[PDB]
């Protein structure tokens, strides 16, 4: 039912998140490594790490209207509230779409399930990471990912036939984490476990 041989994923993507909407990113003078764009939403400081394009995107200075999408993570950094990418642009309008998902698992035995949903975007731009990050954590928890089998791929698919696919052996690659896409151009989603 759960095989410790996908412990890492399973609880990686069991994590909790936090959303971060309509708010403020203050980046400062580099001191580490690398660049970090701080929000701070309640009593913490968050430190969101400038990975992959993020970095040539925000300049030093303050940046409005922001969003972010955050799941807080070890690192080697002493930071206490850290998460990697998922700074997005905030709403610049009202957005309620929602992308279908067919999704196909095949465990070791040959059983072939096939599922439907439907998925909620709210966001006119909206990070891989999120899409990645919620996709993940569904599939755990409805289709046992993680559990019983722990690899194939997310396929989501845009309104002029462009995709962005997260293989599910491994963690989404922190570079992509940064990626942004139009949220109301996802057309469907494909999920296939195997
Ligand atoms: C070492 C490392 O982390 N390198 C990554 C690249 O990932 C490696 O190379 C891949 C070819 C594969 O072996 C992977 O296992 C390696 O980690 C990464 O390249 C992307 O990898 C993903 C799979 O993880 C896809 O194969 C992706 O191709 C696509 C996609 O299907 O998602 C093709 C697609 O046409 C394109 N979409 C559009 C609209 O242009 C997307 C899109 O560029 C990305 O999804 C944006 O994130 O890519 C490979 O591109 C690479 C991608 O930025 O980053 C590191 O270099
Ligand atoms: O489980 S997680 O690690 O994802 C949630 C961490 N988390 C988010 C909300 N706050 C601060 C609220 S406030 O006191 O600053 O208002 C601490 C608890
Ligand atoms: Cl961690
Ligand atoms: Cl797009």
């Amino acid at each position: 039912e759960i095989n410790p041989k996908f412990k890492d994923l399973r609880a990686y993507y069991t994590k909790p998140s936090l959303e971060f909407k309509n708010e403020i990113g203050i980046i400062l003078k580099k001191w580490t490594t690398i660049r970090f764009m701080n929000v701070v939403p309640d009593y913490f400081i968050y430190k969101i790490a400038l990975v992959g394009k993020d970095d040539k995107k925000y300049g030093e200075g303050v940046h409005r209207n922001v969003d972010v999408f955050v799941v807080l993570e070890e690192n080697n950094y002493n930071l206490e509230k850290y998460s990697v990418g998922g700074i997005t642009k905030s709403n610049s309008k009202k957005v309620d779409h929602k992308a279908g998902v067919r999704i196909t698992k095949e465990d070791n035995k040959g059983t072939i399930s096939h599922d439907v949903s439907e998925f909620k975007i709210t966001k006119e731009q909206i990070s891989l990471k999120e899409l990645d990050f919620k996709l993940r954590k569904q599939l755990i928890e409805k289709n046992n990912l993680y559990g019983n089998v722990g690899s194939g791929k997310i396929v989501i698919k845009m309104k002029n036939g462009g995709k962005y696919t997260f293989e599910l052996h491994k963690k989404l690659q922190e570079n992509r984490m940064a990626d942004v896409i139009d949220g109301t151009n996802i057309d469907n989603i494909e999920v296939n476990i195997k």
